[PDB]
Formats: C-alpha cells, sequence, structure tokens
C-alpha cells in the first residue's frame, strides 16, 4: 500500500482482483487506449468525483464510487506526474489506498508482451 506501485506488483493484483485502475489523463488521452479495466477520471474531474456524492459518481462515471477504506486504488497517466499529482489528492481527502503506478502508460505500454 505503500505510495508507488511497481508493474509487477500491479500486475498480480489485476490478476487477483484487488486493485481498481484511474486513467487520469484526459477523455481524448483515454478513449485512444488505456491500461485494459482503466476508469477515466481526468485529474482535472478527480476531486470533484472523490467528492460527489456516490449516486453522481455512478452516473457520470458508469462505475461504483470508491470508498476510503479501498486498497490498491491505482492511479496513472503516461508518464507519471498527472498520476502522482492524482494520488496526492486521493490520500489527501482521505483514500489511504491510493497508490501511483509511476512507470505509468508508456512503461505499461513499453513492457507488454
Amino acid at each position: 500500500g505503500a505510495p508507488t506501485v511497481s508493474l509487477p506488483e500491479l500486475r498480480s493484483l489485476l490478476a487477483s482482483g484487488r486493485a481498481r485502475l484511474f486513467d487520469v489523463r484526459s477523455r481524448e488521452e483515454a478513449a485512444a487506449g488505456t491500461i485494459p479495466g482503466a476508469l477515466n477520471i481526468p485529474v482535472s474531474e478527480l476531486e470533484s468525483a472523490l467528492q460527489m456524492e456516490p449516486a453522481a459518481f455512478q452516473a457520470l462515471y458508469s462505475a461504483e464510487k470508491p470508498k476510503l477504506e479501498d486498497e490498491h486504488l491505482v492511479f496513472f497517466c503516461q508518464m507519471g506526474k498527472r498520476g502522482l499529482q492524482a494520488t496526492q489528492l486521493a490520500r489527501s481527502l482521505g483514500y489511504t489506498g491510493a497508490r501511483n503506478y509511476a512507470g505509468a502508460y508508456r512503461e505499461w505500454l513499453e513492457k507488454e508482451s
């Protein structure tokens, strides 16, 4: 649950059903391709997403709002910086399970088989 998650740990958390992914790039970036399973919440929307009521989150994002007690809420962008910003923001609002995939989408693409 440390502030950064590495790719090997992330791959095992995804295979076990224990991590949720959040692509914090813009909508036009995420629409062009993302890490499989990732929910797009652009970093500029993330504060409002974490503050809004659960039913409003479901309406806008078509997924269930995370809970403060969740583990392995993994944020990422393509090169680390927005993922870091998002992780810090989420932690600051009480999401102790927020972690940054610092290697980010470019590493994901680089290490994909």
